[PDB]
């Protein structure tokens, strides 16, 4: 028809959703489709890239089939994803050769510290912002490489191609024409050098991955391909914008510029703040990594990460099985004032920024025969805030800038409850936008702007609007006991090992 | 109707129950009622004394009406109960002056942190087997006499009595008529030298509690008056067995002798052996008490004290609303094959045997991603198992003896499940008998033996019966690294401590 659209899709940790944008930066149209998680030993997470790509076509489908838009009136797509996770296939057939080790997995542990033992963990820090967690994607492809059967040998042979998922469902969506990565996915994996911009010859070296299997590395807006006619319904479409989704979401932030943040509440809890061209380095437990790759330059970021942010949220409801959905949190949480001295330090995977602690295991604390289901549930919604404020404490210290206002994006977001508590425990607004899908937004974006659907970046800063502020309202005393009680909570969850 | 009955009163934490026994030894009727528990401030426990003996009234009236045997058929009454909590109440008008600060409650803390800070711990050890933790009697006292407004001037008038639940009880049913209490339960009171056997001015002094205050102190089987009529349906029937809940269920375990054993898992959890004519002092975090005084004789214990037992458990039904009754654990925890990792320390009012931390509260800890509802339920039932265990190594370090099986009482012991993991996390047997209202029977016995109902306590012995051995079946490898992790559980939940 005439109007024309841009289709993004953000293959997240727990789903995949496609949304259509339309010229006005309008949702013309959003699908979802969860997947698997897989947890087949105490802090292992894989899902099978298999199921992904089945999810991915499947969201496309629903958005294309279920709106008023056809196939022939998307003008570019583009890509977003789960950053870290490590799809290892056979280029022949297609086919994985183990499940995709997923970001939040801890199964990389024993590569890490063999690594770390012999001295190497400065190199990876200075090369690529980074450290030597089970986080990042060299490791996973390592530990396919080193406990597969048969993996050495195909790798040796030539047979194997690796990619994080934007490299994965851009060779899957387009045929196998594309082996692509942009600057931002390629800073997550623990093997490119964030400084010359090249694949790292002695770190791939160090992590045994053969550089027959890397996708060439690409600017994070620009046309890498085009579907592959029969993956999009007879018709040959640009894929044009690529970028990690918290990269994307600072995109769709308009955060462009040296000192822009945001924070987004998902599975894990993401800052960055964008240090416009150049890279700056972290004491406090920071990453140093790449925003994004557009018009011929290059942007880097100051990273605070948390693993389990939304996700336990999600774990009351499909773990132990109180609450319906994630909004009813909500009217738990509120029906008490108080936790009554109850921490959640939802470590299910370790402890991520600043603590880097990849043994530690979930704990809950201060806990009294009169501790109710609104207690639990309450110190549950309050962790994602907790978290976020030892990051904020670790970027006001690295960054040297005072934030006066946090932009947020992501699920948990819409609870009024988390947001107020957020201002309060932190003393800083928080900024919630009006069309919260600040990850799609900013891929497509990427897409549009590569291929002249859009002219200006600026586009994004300007429909911007602020749909809510959050004002601090608590007394500095009581911040600062309920925050000393958060500390304490995280100290004791550190002495928890068996391993 | 001719044949007669001894009436046994039970006043646990949770709930009253009367129990009538024929001769022979069985149970005729049961009667059950529950009262409020209050949780006014984190770590306090306390209950309403009025409620309490309205609660006794209604389980007498209940299992004498329901199980159409009359008044004039009860031939003796034998009262047991939750000891410590503390009842203060003015003796013209028969009204407490304040809750009952129960013996769970941490409100006493400040008071026992002053009297260790001025050096009399090791005077109130030698002297009563105990220690400053709030768990006992004393500290209660002074805190009312403290708190409490004109409490202090209506003491030193001599307006008001002090009582454990023993002696409330016997002083409202007997109307007023005597005020007295045995000494297992004056033990329980700060108060008592258990070695002299008498009130010590010293430790009343030093509690700032005035002697005229207190009741006499007798033996636990002895006919210490009657009914008033009109409290009894018009019968004066003789109140002839006052004994501490743990100490009546000793008893009625038939743990007569030196050596004899039983653990009782009810709220909390209570292990006692019986060490003959002489009081043993501990090393290992037991408490030295008196088990009773029978045929001019006084027996004294080693215990080991848990604050929260079966608790736990009630817990997830009315705390966390996960369950809809206790024995409903046991279908989601034998749903899954191990915890996963997860431990569940019940420390809601501190801990006791070994460690006397009244500052620890309650913490679980390994949570994961894939952590259900069923491993948090496993794991909290667990607790149960290595609380008992860890109050096991205490008892067989300050005593010679090492279990060879272990005779066990109280609410939890109907789940098949705990008393197998029990049976297997301490590699020692298990035996429940058939009838499981040991305390009960006991203090029926204590009662029935004082007015001649039964000619000897040998009848408790040959009545007896096994209901079930368990026997442990599991690994000593996997059985050592279970309780590792306990251990570093409870290490981990003893660094939580908030300002
Ligand atoms: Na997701
Ligand atoms: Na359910
Ligand atoms: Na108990
Ligand atoms: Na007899």
């Amino acid at each position: 028809a005439m109007e024309k659209y841009i289709l993004s899709i953000d293959q997240g940790t727990t789903s995949s959703r496609a949304i259509l944008f339309n010229q006005k930066g309008e949702i013309a149209g959003v699908a979802q489709r969860e997947f698997k998680q897989y947890f087949p030993q105490s802090g292992w997470v894989e899902h099978d890239a298999n199921e992904i790509w089945t999810s991915v076509l499947a969201v496309m489908t629903e958005v294309i089939n279920e709106n008023d838009v056809r196939a022939d009136q998307i003008a570019g797509i583009g890509i977003t994803n789960q950053r870290e996770t490590t799809v290892v296939w056979d280029k022949h057939t297609g086919r994985p050769i183990y499940h995709a080790i997923v970001w939040q997995s801890r199964q990389t542990q024993s590569i890490c510290s063999e690594l770390k033992q012999q001295g190497y963990e400065q190199t990876f820090r200075d090369k690529t912002g980074l450290l030597l967690d089970p986080y990042f994607a060299g490791t996973k492809v390592k530990w396919i490489l080193d406990n597969v059967e048969g993996a050495r040998e195909k790798a040796e042979n030539g047979d194997l191609l690796f990619g994080t998922i934007d490299t994965w469902l851009v060779w899957k969506l387009s045929g196998k024409a594309a082996h692509i990565t942009d600057y931002s996915n390629a800073s997550r994996t623990l093997m490119f050098n964030i400084h010359d911009l090249e694949w790292d010859d002695e770190l791939l070296e160090l992590l045994t991955v053969p550089k027959n299997m890397l996708p060439e590395v690409k600017a994070s807006s620009e046309v890498y391909g085009k579907t592959i006619d029969y993956h999009f319904y007879g018709q040959e479409v640009p894929i044009a914008g690529v970028a990690g989704d918290q990269q994307a979401a600072l995109f769709g932030q308009a955060c462009f510029e040296r000192g822009d943040v945001k924070n987004t509440y998902g599975t894990g809890g993401f800052m960055l703040m964008n240090t416009g061209d150049k890279a700056v380095k972290s004491e406090s437990g920071l990453l140093t990594t790449i925003a994004y790759g557009i018009d011929g330059k290059v942007n880097y970021a100051l990273e605070g990460s948390i693993f389990v942010s939304g996700s336990a949220i999600q774990w009351l409801r499909d773990g132990l099985r109180m609450i319906n959905s994630a909004p009813q949190s909500e009217s738990y949480a509120t029906r008490v004032d108080s936790t009554e001295g109850v921490y959640v330090v939802p470590a299910f995977v370790g402890l991520g920024t600043p603590y880097w602690d990849s043994e530690a295991r979930g704990a809950i604390f201060g806990l009294t025969r009169g501790t109710e289901k609104e207690h639990f549930i309450r110190a549950t919604l309050e962790s994602l805030c907790y978290q976020t404020r030892d990051v904020m404490e670790a970027m006001s210290k690295d960054s040297g800038i005072d934030v006066q206002s946090l932009r947020v994006d992501g699920g948990a977001v819409k609870n009024n409850f988390i947001m107020q508590f957020q201002a309060d425990i932190v003393n800083t607004s928080v900024e919630r936008p009006e069309i919260q899908e600040t990850t799609a937004l900013g891929a497509a974006f990427l897409a549009g702007l590569a291929v002249g659907f859009w002219e200006s970046k600026d586009d994004i800063a300007k429909n911007w609007k602020l749909e809510e502020k959050f004002d601090p309202k608590m007394d500095e005393g009581e911040r600062e006991k309920l925050y000393r009680g958060w500390k304490k909570a995280v100290e004791a969850t550190q002495v928890f090992k068996t391993e």
